[PDB]
């Protein structure tokens, strides 16, 4: 009888994360839709690589498959950038829908050309500015502040447009870096600064909601295409219902984040104009509206 073919998936974050329920789920589905002929191990806490790694080894077929924010896709996939905008998504319901709906399904087929299939979007979340220094209320508060970002030139560039001066780092550095104090900062998901503990590197948080975070399911193309083609669809059904599992963690990280960090004794800012800090950004977003063009952001605008 024919071995079960073993793969290997990673993520950066902890198996009780947002994340680990994402790739967790998406295991259990692929064994059970390719009826057992398939299975997938699962790493956390970037095991095998964080992200940019990651998705480079996937690329590479060193490893099988990867679960990524879209931080350090533009790298490999250009075509992202325009998801990683400040403000340009309402709520959780309007990213979604426009990554799930024929917008999103456009991107996906961008990576096809870069040697991945992308499985799914799903989702890291809407990120938030924590630091070491100060409350921020307002987004002068944010001038001078080291913080570090994610490897995506899109967040460098707005970052800078509030005065941060900004250090990329992988997210395996992280925690240590906000514990020595190398920088003062950083943003992320409600979902990773609860699961990473970065209540304990970080007095101050502000829902400052700044971008979406997307994700993604990728596999190494050549990989993915030598599945048989109902195979090919069990992967990409496990990937959809990871995606699923993976949002409702994090509408409950939302929902529960303000008073759990609170109770872990960060000051969490929760009453912001959010419209002041998009304000701040104008002259970046100019250059994005140069760069992306009108009708690709009104398109995601428009979107329900
Ligand atoms: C934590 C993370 C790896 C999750 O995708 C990402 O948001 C990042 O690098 O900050």
């Amino acid at each position: 009888m024919a071995a079960q073919t073993t793969m290997r998936i990673n993520i950066s974050t902890a198996q009780n994360s947002h994340q680990g329920v994402a790739i967790d789920t998406f295991a259990k589905e692929v064994e059970k839709r390719t009826g057992g002929r398939y299975k997938v191990q699962t790493f956390y806490n970037a095991a095998l690589g964080a992200e940019r790694e990651s998705v480079e080894a996937v690329q590479l077929g060193t490893h099988e498959l990867t679960f990524s924010s879209s931080g350090p896709i533009p790298n490999f996939v250009p075509e992202t950038k325009i998801l990683d905008v400040p403000f340009l998504f309402r709520d959780k319901a309007h990213a979604r829908a426009v990554l799930d709906g024929p917008i999103g399904q456009e991107l996906l087929t961008r990576f096809d050309g870069k040697g991945f299939k992308a499985l799914a979007w799903a989702e890291n979340g809407f990120r938030h500015m924590s630091n070491s220094k100060r409350a921020v209320k307002e987004p002068g508060d944010l001038k001078g502040l080291k913080m570090r970002t994610m490897e995506n030139p899109v967040h460098i560039a707005a970052y800078k447009g509030f005065g941060i001066v900004t250090t990329p780092m992988a997210f395996s550095e992280v925690f240590t870096a906000l514990q020595q104090g190398t920088v003062d900062g950083q943003e992320n998901p409600l979902s990773v600064i609860i699961s990473a503990k970065f209540d304990q590197v970080q007095k101050h948080l502000t829902l400052t909601g700044h971008v979406y975070s997307p994700a993604l399911f990728l596999m190494n193309k050549a990989l993915f295409d030598k599945l048989p083609a109902a195979d090919q669809q069990a992967f990409i059904d496990a990937a959809r219902q990871g995606a699923k599992l993976n949002r409702a963690r994090v509408d409950e990280d939302d929902a529960k984040g303000v008073a759990d960090l609170r109770a872990k004794g960060m000051t969490v800012i929760d009453n912001i104009d959010k419209a002041r800090f998009v304000a701040a950004l104008a002259p970046v977003n100019a250059q994005f509206e140069k760069q992306f063009g009108k009708a690709a952001l009104e398109q995601i605008r428009s979107a329900q």
